[PDB]
């Protein structure tokens, strides 16, 4: 195979993804989004990062902001809801998670996870400080998660659990870099309680969701044992106790689908049976 | 068929010009020093995309005529591994660039990231981001966006079209793909909008326009620029026209550059140059 001097779209790519990927942006069918009574509205899937937004809408809570309250709409990636005219509106981008801020007069949308967590952490005053030099050492850390995961996901996922061929050498750049990414951050908490700090922040609950769900097993196949995952034991500390937290045990049960296929209101945990809402076990 | 092991090993180079540093693992592998210059702002970098995103940044805040933006900007040989000394893991623990110590105020502390050096310093200063309103979530959420998209481009498409030792047409694809997609995305935003977060050039622009500029006027990544049909995205190449025409992007493209300056110290550095690539864009090599 040579490269030919100019790439044309005519050939599948992306495995499980292939009937989604494409070379071209914007929607291809016309739909409007739902809309609840709550003040967020949330589109999303229970992925990693449609995980970090259900977590920190419960995070809030928790503390008892009920300008937190929100609907979580269950967006289809495979089936391509990602790309109705409605979801486009909202992100460009047609990824999941995307919201929409309703609690004022005007609606506007917020896209991206980190964005989104930004924007949570901002309007409650919580979970990011607000001035100071602990302010930058947690932008640091978010910005490091939102642009690191793609090696992560889109590339150690891809090759290793999706792509059709086993490719040497994919494999091996993205599981290296997916170990160098865990080392990062087994090296700061071995000398910090939380990547940004002593306190839990977004930057936690940003690189949890995708490291948890990597160490414990639960992501990409046999992922963990190949990885090494016994090697990050300040990773896998970090995990248990932010696996603890009640709006973590909640959060990550919505638009899932070991969970709730939508959230619409407190109350709907209530159809799950206890044991969903239990501790993340550790061992085998 | 390769048949990948049960666990991983590091067995093989991977990384083409990077295999003398990639990595599985993180940390130092030298006690070396950072050097440090009289400035408020002490950054320490090399001028790809990311580098230039914060010495534009910061040509623009001098621009601006804010003093407190004076900075030095260091040299980082990313070939050569000057990332993980002691003292670059100390202000960066994930080595790369660029990374910067903030020493305005009486106690120094570290900012990594570019999109973290971008927020801070437009907080800092009250610039190029809205400071409240859904305008600074329109910004916030296209800033994220270019943050975490850019792998895609680099580590992937680059990656895998211009440095990997064997041209792998499933991941070549891929990435073509994807960049191709996400130029869409900015080349429809474009169509409706000045800027991308708005009408104003804010921070979301300047990140977005180190990567989308290099590749659409022919610098990055050889041939890429006809691989991927950059003349599908009229809008982008609007965009980075008027980009392109600002001062502090024209000074802070130099910055640690084969084609500008090694390094930055003082305003009066540029004068090394020809006065000519202070006036229009000059093509790294
Ligand atoms: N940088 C984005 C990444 C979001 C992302 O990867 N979303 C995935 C699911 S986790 C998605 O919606 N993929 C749809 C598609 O690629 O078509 C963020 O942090 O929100
Ligand atoms: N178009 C995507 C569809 C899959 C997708 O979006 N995967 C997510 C995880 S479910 C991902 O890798 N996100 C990367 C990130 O968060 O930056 C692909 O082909 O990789
Ligand atoms: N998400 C990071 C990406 C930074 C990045 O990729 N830095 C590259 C050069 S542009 C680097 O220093 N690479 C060194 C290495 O991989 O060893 C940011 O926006 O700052
Ligand atoms: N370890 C890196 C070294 C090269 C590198 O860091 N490249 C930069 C551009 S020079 C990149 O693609 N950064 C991705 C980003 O900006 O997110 C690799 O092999 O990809």
């Amino acid at each position: 195979y040579v490269p030919p001097k100019v790439w044309k779209w005519d050939k599948a790519n992306g495995g499980a993804f292939a009937s989604v990927n494409r070379p071209v942006a914007g929607p291809t069918s016309e739909r409007e989004l739902p809309v609840g009574k709550h003040p967020f509205q949330v589109y999303s899937l229970g992925t990693p990062n449609g995980q970090k937004a259900t977590i920190m809408l419960e995070e809030l809570l928790q503390l008892g902001f009920s300008e937190a309250e929100y609907d979580a709409w269950l967006i289809k990636i495979f089936e391509g809801d990602q790309f109705t005219s409605g979801f486009v509106d909202i992100n460009p981008n047609s990824k999941i998670p995307a919201m929409v801020d309703r609690s004022g007069p005007e609606p506007f949308r917020v896209f991206e996870s980190g964005a989104i967590l930004m924007h949570l952490a901002e309007k409650f005053g919580v979970f990011l400080p607000t001035s100071g030099p602990a302010r930058a050492e947690c932008l640091s850390w978010l910005f490091w998660q939102v642009g690191s995961a793609p090696f992560i996901g889109g590339g150690f996922g891809h090759f290793y659990n999706y792509a059709p061929i086993k490719i040497e050498y994919a494999i091996d750049r993205y599981a290296m870099e997916t170990k160098r990414l865990f080392d990062v951050a087994n090296r700061r908490l071995a000398e910090s309680r939380y990547l940004a700090g002593d306190e839990y922040t977004i930057a936690d609950l940003a690189t949890y969701t995708w490291f948890g769900n990597i160490y414990r097993g639960e992501a990409y196949g046999e992922a963990a044992t190949f990885l090494s995952m016994h090697e990050y034991e300040h990773v896998g500390r970090w995990v248990g106790e932010i696996d603890a937290r009640p709006g973590v045990l909640r959060g990550r049960l919505v638009n899932s689908s070991k969970g709730l296929a939508e959230r619409h209101d407190a109350s709907d945990f209530d159809a799950l049976p206890p044991e969903s809402l239990q501790a993340i076990v550790k061992g085998f």
